[PDB]
DNA sequence: TGAGGTAGTAGTAT
């Protein structure tokens, strides 16, 4: 009954290993030396190291050769004996384990056929020298490809297209190419860069078993990637398969087949982890190297905070059932409802208006009145679906009915969806965007579903004005699992329309928090700096953060703008400077501290930044003896110096196993366990849904403005629910 | 788009 981890430490020192180095005053010597040699061996600008001597110089002279220890006080020795280890390592499986190395991992066994689609199973590995400590990491996947060549393909009557992409596989070989044109050339006839014939120029590099396949059937493909423009045959490229390309029938069954419980997946690792050890000699490990004990990690489990709606609750979920919202109100909604619901699906606005009805009525209880707009009776029907297709000229007259209040747009899910229509996208835009304008979408689906939930029960005629019928409707979802879709639609309107559900029932360690998170995509890099204000869980402002370009770090001036703006931000809405300021940063702190520490000494506060990594590419499990399983518990903390894992999440077996967060803290004001403690609670502020998120709350809701931003799409200040 | 979880969809040959 103890704690797992997919690392290992070696029993060896990083300066007690003897290496051989090589200097130069140079990548191409080192492809002629393990061409020549057959050995693992690394690169850095100038030097070579290697764990044996190269017998074979293949006419190159080095000006000195060591055998000797790393110096451990230099980044450029220890990253070296890093690359090292690392092909060391994936030497020895190639050649004692039958691997083949794909993109960056290692194929492995095939484990399932379904269809024409070969799974196989995959393995990535990484070395890092933790205080003159080595340690090994590795992460376990999966890769899929095709069992039919374009040859076969052609056969069966389909036709090539330009723009697929396509892979030459082999043993030891693995090639990604993006189809140009069939050619029609033939393999017989010269092919013209390649100043023969595809025939002879396998003959002179050896017939083998290639050119026993081919015939005069077959046909010449040409290929472009980059510009050097390569051309062979359609016997030996296969097209690539990924969830993207596959039929939806394999999508569902291969999904169904990746996602693993946590005893298959960790076993699995582990399994071929010890037989790769099995050979490796390089390196000596403990005969089980894989406790928390043998990596040097601390344990600790964190509890569950309570919440606050008017009385402290234990949980969420029951704080909804039976209490009142923190902070209530009023609230002016809107319908934008769509005649396409009675042609195509027979919903009367009748039935929309009896849904809407149960929503207030609902909202009641939990202290929020809301009161439908007097401004939906003049246009009466002009949501049709030619509107839908002239949204962008039919939309500019509708501002003044919209005006100062929520819309909540009912939309068939195929004008949302279509791409001649792109309902919900110009929705967003001009609502949400131009106008500033919080909306709600929902489509014909979930009202069909209550439509059928009330079937399943007596329906009877539901009265408008109706306080008994609506009852019934609120008891009989009470007990259906509509329920949470119900709950999730009415937050979804509070936090757009400004109200705050709940809030953390005891205060934070910090005193503030400030989350950074840039998402750099494309040419346009937006970002989304939050301030969240409250200890308690309250937010003030966030920041548009758009200048910066291509996942650079943030310009010094913008930053020292935002830094400024945030804490005027504070002191404005609590009449106080906060004495502690925590900083959450997704990803890596590439800033200049020196302005934070300026800036923040000005104004006498101390902080701490953190660093939060969403994939930290490993797996933290607690194995039972007694019955040989692997579990995971939510809130379990791995520490070792000033990093940590965090279990955050409690899936279950069908969707797969928890994701840990990794936690990276740069400076020392602040204890590390006070630090991380504030990252877990932060995380139970998920306003905007019943069930629980992953992320602190500081850059999930950073994630979530930057990608609203980036699509284009004190008041309200959470509109992207 | 009712919402989250996870896991891949991610993050020098011719
Ligand atoms: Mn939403």
């Amino acid at each position: 009954m103890e704690a797992y981890i997919t690392e290992m430490v070696s029993r060896e020192r990083a300066n007690e290993l003897e290496v051989y180095v090589y200097v130069f005053p140079v990548y191409h010597i080192m492809r002629a030396w393990q061409r020549a040699n057959d050995l693992p061996l690394a690169y850095n600008q100038h030097t070579i190291m290697a764990f044996s001597p190269v017998r074979h110089m293949c006419g190159y002279t080095p000006m000195e050769t060591q055998k000797r220890h790393i110096n451990i006080d230099s980044p450029f020795e220890r990253a070296l004996l890093e690359r090292l280890i690392k092909n060391s390592l994936i030497f020895t499986a190639e050649r004692h384990l039958h691997a083949k190395r794909v993109g960056h991992a290692l194929r492995l066994n095939q484990v399932q056929q379904i269809r024409q689609v070969i799974i196989y199973e995959a393995i990535e590995l990484y070395v890092n020298i933790i205080e003159n400590r080595i340690s090994i990491g590795f992460h376990l996947t999966h890769q899929f490809e095709y069992v039919y060549t374009l040859q076969s393909m052609i056969e069966q009557g389909k036709t090539i297209r330009p723009g697929m992409r396509v892979v030459h596989s082999n043993g030891r070989q693995h090639y990604t190419y993006t189809v140009e044109n069939v050619a029609t050339y033939g393999v017989t006839d010269r092919c013209p860069l390649l100043q023969t014939s595809i025939y002879q120029y396998y003959v002179e590099k050896g017939a083998q078993h290639i050119l026993r396949t081919f015939t005069r059937s077959t046909r010449v493909i040409h290929v472009r990637t980059k510009e050097q423009r390569l051309s062979y045959a359609a016997t030996l490229l296969k097209p690539l398969c990924t969830f993207e390309t596959m039929q939806p029938q394999d999508v569902l069954n291969v999904s169904k087949c990746i996602k693993l419980s946590a005893s298959k997946r960790m076993k699995c690792t582990y399994r071929w982890i010890q037989q790769l050890r099995a050979q490796y000699r390089h390196l000596t490990f403990a005969p089980n190297p894989f406790t928390i004990a043998q990596n040097g990690y601390k344990l600790d489990q964190l509890s569950t905070p309570k919440v606050h709606f008017h009385r402290d609750y234990a949980t969420v979920v029951s704080g909804m059932k039976t209490g009142k919202l923190y902070k209530g109100g009023n609230i002016k909604i809107s319908v934008l409802f769509d005649e396409d619901f009675y042609l195509k699906h027979h919903i009367t606005k009748k039935d929309i208006y009896q849904f809407i009805a149960v929503l207030q009525k609902i909202a009641i209880a939990q202290g929020v009145n809301m009161t439908i707009s007097t401004s939906t009776k003049s246009i009466t029907g002009k949501f049709t679906d030619d509107f839908f297709h002239h949204f962008t000229e039919e939309v500019e007259a509708l501002q003044p009915i919209f005006a100062q209040t929520t819309v909540l747009a009912f939309i068939t899910s195929t004008h949302l969806s279509n791409k001649k229509t792109r309902s919900y996208q110009l929705l967003k835009q001009y609502f949400g965007g131009k106008w500033d304008i919080a909306s709600q979408v929902i489509t014909e689906k979930t009202i069909e579903a209550f439509q059928k939930i009330l079937h399943k029960h007596g329906l009877k005629n539901f009265y408008p004005n109706d306080e008994q019928h609506c009852l019934r409707v609120i008891d009989v979802l009470k007990n259906e699992s509509f329920y949470y879709t119900v709950m999730n639609i009415l937050l979804g309107v509070y936090v757009k329309s400004g109200i705050q559900p709940w809030i953390l029932a005891n205060t934070t360690h910090s005193d503030c928090f400030i989350g950074i998170d840039v998402s750099h995509e494309n040419g346009n890099s937006a970002a989304g700096m939050m301030n969240v204000i409250g200890s308690q869980g309250h937010l003030i402002q966030q920041a548009p953060l758009n200048g910066i370009l291509a996942g650079e770090k943030i310009d010094d001036t913008l930053l020292a703008n935002l830094l400024k703006q945030m804490i005027k931000a504070y002191h404005t809405q609590f009449q106080r400077f906060p004495k502690h300021i925590t900083i959450h940063r997704d990803g890596f702190w590439r800033e200049h501290t020196a302005l934070v520490e300026k800036i923040m000494s000005h104004y006498e506060i101390t902080y701490d930044i953190v660093e939060i990594i969403k994939k930290p590419n490993r797996r933290m499990a607690f194995f039972n003896s007694v019955d040989n399983t692997f579990s995971t518990r939510q809130g379990t903390v791995y520490q070792r110096g000033n990093e940590a894992f965090l279990c955050a999440t409690n899936p279950q077996q069908k969707v797969g196993m928890a994701q840990p967060i990794k936690i990276h803290q740069v400076t020392k004001t602040l204890p590390f366990s006070h630090i991380i403690e504030d990252v877990y609670n932060l995380s139970f502020l998920h306003i905007h849904a019943m069930n629980k998120m992953r992320l602190p709350a500081t850059i999930h809701y950073a994630d979530l403005s930057a990608t609203a931003y980036q699509r284009g799409q004190n008041q309200t200040n959470l509109p992207f629910v």
